């Protein structure tokens, strides 16, 4: 099966934000408004705000999850390639396979669905700080998006969901994703492509 990408705010108001972290040659990661697209480099601090309108309960929950965006590969289980699964740069949490990490959440816990077979790693839903309008997650991506045996240049989505503590859906976001050795020069391609 293939988990919904439906957007969805829900009760709560819940959706995304990005940084507008612009495209010079040394960014590690930048979003795209015009494609919802995130491009970033390898294992780089990917940063995901969490909005909502109203307050969620005690005991929400944030999940990450990756999909193939092509029809044609939707079906198969995103994982890290043959050599990244197998190279022992793991942070004491996520299991070596897991393409998608949270960084610096010791509360993160990384899931393989026993009937799926996909990973995916969740948060508890945490207040912004105070002085702040929002709460920040931070990403890591564990492999290219060109990984032979791996992602092998196929697009990926991240499905963002918000949960209640039973596991059922609260609230819905998207977006693609590129890991990529120069995601400024990327995204500014891609979205002259766009243009053009
Ligand atoms: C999704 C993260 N988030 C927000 C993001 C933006 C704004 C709006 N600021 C102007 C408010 C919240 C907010 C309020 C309460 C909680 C909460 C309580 N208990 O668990 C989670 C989580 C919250
Ligand atoms: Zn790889």
């Amino acid at each position: 099966s293939v988990p919904s990408q439906k957007t969805y705010q829900g009760s709560y108001g819940f959706r995304l934000g990005f940084l507008h972290s612009g495209t010079a040659k040394s960014v590690t990661c930048t979003y795209s408004p015009a494609l919802n697209k995130l491009f970033c480099q390898l294992a780089k601090t990917c940063p995901v705000q969490l909005w909502v309108d109203s307050t969620p309960p005690p005991g929400t929950r944030v999940r990450a999850m990756a999909i193939y965006k092509q029809s044609q590969h939707m079906t198969e289980v995103v994982r890290r390639c043959p050599h990244h699964e197998r190279c022992s740069d793991s942070d004491g949490l996520a299991p070596p396979q897991h393409l998608i990490r949270v960084e610096g959440n010791l509360r993160a816990e990384y899931l393989d669905d026993r009937n799926t077979f996909r990973h995916s790693v969740v948060v508890p839903c945490e207040p912004p700080e105070v002085g702040s309008d929002c709460t920040t997650i931070h990403y890591n991506y564990m492999c290219y998006s060109s990984c032979m045996g791996g992602m092998n240049r196929r697009p990926i989505l991240t499905i963002i969901t918000l949960e209640d503590s039973s596991g059922n859906l609260l609230g819905r976001d998207s977006f693609e994703v590129r890991v990529c050795a120069c995601p400024g020069r990327d995204r500014r391609t891609e979205e002259e492509n766009l243009r053009k």
